């Protein structure tokens, strides 16, 4: 049972990261050939997670999501033993070595202000940094330090808006929408 969006999100990113996506389904369990839309998602967190990081200074960004649980969980455990930073109750994605905070990147189809919301209360974890992408163009950050500077972001905001339209095109964007 091969839908039109399975298809859509095989053309549409980048090789390793639908492999990394289908890794990351299959170790939590769902399929990538029945939970499309989640597919969907998951590919697009992959690949903001990858262009944040690539947006700072070289050796900047230490990146977790991706790696299998348990290497995710190893390289936190070595960050936070040479950091002295505390150790987060949940995966973050990334980790600033200029700034010395893990980050939660979030990206969504709703409202910045209602994801945040969840996202924090998730964590609890008062250190961890969150900054939320959504499909339309805005973002929020903690205490409004926006980590990268502006053109980096934009080029992560067009991207979005881009993976938006292509799906519009497919009629595939209102039954990604209603699925978050
Ligand atoms: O990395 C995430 N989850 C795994 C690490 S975690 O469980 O420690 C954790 C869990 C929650 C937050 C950070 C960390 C991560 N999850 C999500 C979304 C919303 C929260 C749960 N959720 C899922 O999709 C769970 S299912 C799943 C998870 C990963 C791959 C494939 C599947 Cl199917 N939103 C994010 O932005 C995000 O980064
Ligand atoms: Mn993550
Ligand atoms: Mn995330």
């Amino acid at each position: 049972r091969g839908s039109h969006m399975e298809d859509f999100v095989r053309q549409c990113f980048n090789p390793m990261i639908v492999e990394l996506a289908e890794k990351a389904m299959k170790e939590y369990g769902e399929d990538p050939k029945i939970e499309t839309n989640k597919f969907a998602a998951i590919c697009t967190h992959l690949e903001v997670c990858f262009m944040y990081s690539d947006g700072g200074s070289k050796h900047r960004f230490e990146i977790i999501e991706g790696r299998d649980r348990i290497m995710a969980w190893t390289v936190v455990n070595s960050i936070c033993n040479t950091t002295g930073v505390e150790k987060p109750k949940f995966l973050p994605d990334l980790y600033d070595y200029k700034e010395n905070r893990f980050i939660e990147i979030g990206v969504t189809r709703r409202e910045v202000h209602i994801y945040y919301l969840e996202k924090a209360n998730k964590i609890k974890s008062e250190k961890t940094h969150i900054h939320i992408f959504s499909f339309t163009g805005e973002e929020m950050a903690t205490k409004a330090d926006y980590t990268l500077d502006e053109e980096s972001r934009a080029r992560i905001k067009t991207r979005l808006f881009t993976i938006r339209q292509e799906m519009a095109s497919r009629s595939l964007w209102d039954s990604f929408r209603q699925s978050e």
